[PDB]
């Protein structure tokens, strides 16, 4: 067997980063990954008509201190996404431009609704602790309704209900009747709150990595060289010796003194476990999906969206448009003019029994349509990923937790099992789903293993991360009016 | 490589059914069962304080044809599960005894609302293809709720409300609010609707098998020999080649022309697939929790119960009883006195955190409680399994299916892969999620294959079963009443109205 002090299942973002703070600390590490590639969720495909092109995780932003940190040390740069023009929102067949976070509602009883609606769902947020939510006062009855329910009690107004659920499709990938409330309330607020959730400007989409955020895991590989075992699936973890075995689909066995999960939690599943698993981890393990998405890039000549003040964001409403949201992917030099856009959870599925020709016919009218141009219909270059075919990954962005779950199994993510300790993002406290979660996880992951060493005191398992300076967090403010209007019911009452 | 026809990748009833008609149809077939033994979710305990005890599937009863002449083959008998005396219905810390399968109600409102709510699953259930439950016409709507939405709109009682709850819970072992409404209302339609599925005499559970149901597997693994490869969990299938190639974690290697995989859906993430799998399987294999259940049989000296009047069927609601539902378990001979509990859905969960002592302790106060019998607090012995903690089942007594998932995901769970087959009873299109169901598919896979090896038409792949001459099966009937009395709602626009 190959002996070392750690194997790291997973060579994503998160097993990266526990890998090297692991490395950096002297142990000897090595990094079981399944593909032939690292990076996971992240892919960067390099190729002459895009240069680069992010295919899974992409954006970063303020508040994601610890990503943004470990990527400015392995030499990367970040430039921001263009939201300069006008955003627009596509509604009932025509396009309203827009500027800052929010679409605006002009209707006053809708404004009401909308207003009501966010508002809501960052006052439900503040009695979820991030690093327990099951310990939310309200957390079963939370738990036991899906956001289609909690949607459906909120929403006064058709047009509030269809942008709620525009927004929780585009956030975790799934329909609102797939997802728990309490889950979903909890994913937003540890992701800082709605603004901070949905802003391109000084939230989660305002930036990405110069080329590529797979540089991120290929910078890792970089440093570790062969303690990086590609095409190494782990098939069975054996804890029943001194020291704990890792065997690999290709036959070979690591031994090891700890382990780190940096998968999925349900890929946990594709791991034969001696002794079996704990009964809450085994059942956890079948309750936990992943979301459904297609990531497609379309190239144009020109970024031409700018001659007419748009930026390139779009939110499109409805059950026929394939993609409901869009930002601009232009290169930061103005070159490879592109947007982006996301076909979501069940139009994935929907879409997906299409050729890759087809899917960008739909998606070049769609944006002919709601940018209003025609330059649209002359694409120079496509890229897609369809993440549900991902053996190793099992959808995007990330986990699910479906009604009942989280608070019947969410203390089991993180929990040990003997000399496993869990990584993966889904296990951070702190845009959990995302690249900065990822790291978090790792990290703490790392930690919690060099504490089980006796090098380091338990107060350092869990260690804050300086603010950026290259992209400092503004601060997420409310006007008075957002604060004190009346729901739709609030105003009724009054009447 | 071991060469053969069909690797059958599981010896549960669904693969071994497959096995054996394949065998007898001429073909070499191995079985991979990952286990130290056959039966899967069942499992027959054997030891002189019990004799035989089921701790996995044990009941059988009418319109089971397929588990009962599978069974009548293999040399094994049924008995009649005791339902002579009066079942009970405890409510609010109270025990009312009743005859007939349904706890019955005197309010006059609670009696329109009881009677709407079992009738109308029955009425949406009609409307629900057993083969293709997401063709419904109503499918999406009723796939975006959980059973708790379609309960709270339902029950204009809490008395309705509550039992509703314990039927999702005991049918199901999962929570109301965990479910797909279509997925539960498929579920009991494909069971025959409510009367069959909750029924001891005339329903799912009338009868066990004398000696236990894991003699089913068991008799199967006799007849195949060492075609049954035990302590072979399936690693990786690889279909890029001429013959498929299945490994096993002990590094064997077994080449065959087709595959049936005859284990719970979501433990095909067990398996490395080459090449991956389609998109629509590789996700609905994540999104296919099987439900929480401890079965738990406390002894006793005897069936004391019966000198009460009462046959041992406890229906019990309640968040502090730890078991909502009991039968006598006690053998036909009249000895080894026992009650059989289910602790259900996240009682499971809650309670696993006790030892073996502890649980015995709560479930023997409680049955002293609803049987008013301080005699419950004498056992003589107690066995329990917690099927939460199995590795290769996911849990008991099959997997559920959560809000969105049927629609978007159940067109593919019998779809072959290339040439992986699927059995398991939760591919059956009658009573999947029994060992009746295993029987269907597992036969009905190993049918497809031997379509595609030209040896059948495609219409001999689903075949009718005759009806049992052992287990006569009465018509589910109704009264004139029973059919046409309002729910509550309807009531109150008579009222409205007049
Ligand atoms: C895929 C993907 C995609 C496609 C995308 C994305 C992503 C992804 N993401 C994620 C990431 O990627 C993740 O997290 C990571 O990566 C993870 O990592 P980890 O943990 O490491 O993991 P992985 O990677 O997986 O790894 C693992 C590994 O392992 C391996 N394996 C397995 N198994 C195994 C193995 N090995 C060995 N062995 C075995 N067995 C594998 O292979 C691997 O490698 C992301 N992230 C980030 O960060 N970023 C990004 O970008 C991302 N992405 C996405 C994102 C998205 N988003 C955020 C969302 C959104 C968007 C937008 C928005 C906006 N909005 N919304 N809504 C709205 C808006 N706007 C405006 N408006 C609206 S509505 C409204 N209205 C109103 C009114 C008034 C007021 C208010 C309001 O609102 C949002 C969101
Ligand atoms: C009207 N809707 C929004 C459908 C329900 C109000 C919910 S509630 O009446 O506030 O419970
Ligand atoms: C008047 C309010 C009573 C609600 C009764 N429940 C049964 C809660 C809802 C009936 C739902 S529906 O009204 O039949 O759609």
């Amino acid at each position: 067997s190959n002996k070392c002090d750690v194997v790291v299942v997973g060579g994503g973002i998160s097993g990266m980063a526990a890998a090297k703070l692991l490395h950096d600390s002297g142990l000897n590490v090595v990094v079981l990954e399944a593909r032939d590639r690292v990076g996971g969720r992240t892919y960067t495909l390099r190729n002459q008509k895009v240069k680069y092109v992010d295919l899974g995780g992409s954006y970063v932003g303020p508040t994601q201190n610890r990503i943004l940190r470990l990527a400015k040390e392995l030499g990367l740069e970040t430039y921001k996404v263009n939201e300069v023009e006008r955003l627009i929102h596509h509604v009932k067949g025509k396009s309203y431009p827009f500027r800052g976070p929010f679409p605006p509602v002009w209707n006053p009883i809708t404004y009401l609704d909308h207003n009501n609606f966010w508002r809501t769902m960052d006052d439900m947020g503040r009695e979820i602790p991030s690093d327990a939510p099951w310990k939310a006062p309200l957390a079963e009855e939370w738990d036991n309704m899906t956001m289609k329910e909690l949607l459906d009690k909120l929403c006064w107004t058709e047009s509030a209900k269809q942008l709620a659920t525009l927004f929780v499709n585009l956030c975790v990938t799934a329909e609102t009747h797939e997802v728990s409330a309490l889950w979903f309330l909890w994913y937003v607020k540890q992701c800082g709150g709605t603004t901070r959730i949905i802003s391109t400007t000084n939230g989660g989409q305002e930036r990405k990595f110069v080329g590529g955020s797979g540089q991120v895991s290929e910078r890792i590989m970089d440093l570790l060289g062969d303690r990086v075992k590609l095409e190494r699936p782990v098939i069975y973890i054996d804890q029943t010796r001194e020291n704990v075995l890792v065997e690999t689909l290709n036959h070979e066995m690591y031994e090891a003194k700890y382990v780190i999960s940096a998968i999925p939690p349900t890929l946990g599943m594709k791991i034969h476990f001696n002794p079996p698993l704990p009964m809450m981890r085994n059942q956890m393990i079948t309750r936990v999906p992943l979301g459904s998405v297609i990531k497609c890039i379309v190239y144009y000549k020109e970024p031409f969206w700018r001659k007419k003040d748009y930026c390139g964001t779009m939110i499109i409403d409805g059950e026929e448009a394939p993609v409901a949201y869009t930002l601009d992917d232009t290169k930061p030099e103005g070159n490879y003019a592109a947007i982006m856009g996301f076909i979501l959870a069940h139009k994935a599925r929907k879409l997906a029994r299409l050729t890759k020709e087809e899917r960008l016919k739909k998606l070049c009218e769609l944006y002919a349509k709601v940018l209003g141009s025609l330059e649209a219909l002359e694409p120079v270059h496509y890229e897609e990923k369809n993440w549900c075919e991902e053996q190793y990954s099992g959808g995007c962005y990330t986990t699910y937790f479906p009604p009942g779950i989280l608070t019947q199994y969410g203390r089991v993510l993180r929990q040990p099992v003997d000399r496993i300790y869990f990584a993966g993002t889904e296990t951070a406290t702190h845009w959990s789903g995302y690249m900065e979660g990822a790291v978090e996880a790792g990290e703490r992951a790392a930690r919690e293993i060099l504490h089980a060493m006796g090098k380091i005191p338990e107060d350092e398992i869990w260690q804050s991360e300086p603010e950026s300076v290259d992209v400092p967090a503004q601060p997420i403010t409310t006007t008075f009016l957002e604060r004190h209007l009346p729901s739709v019911p609030g105003l009724l009452r009054l009447i």
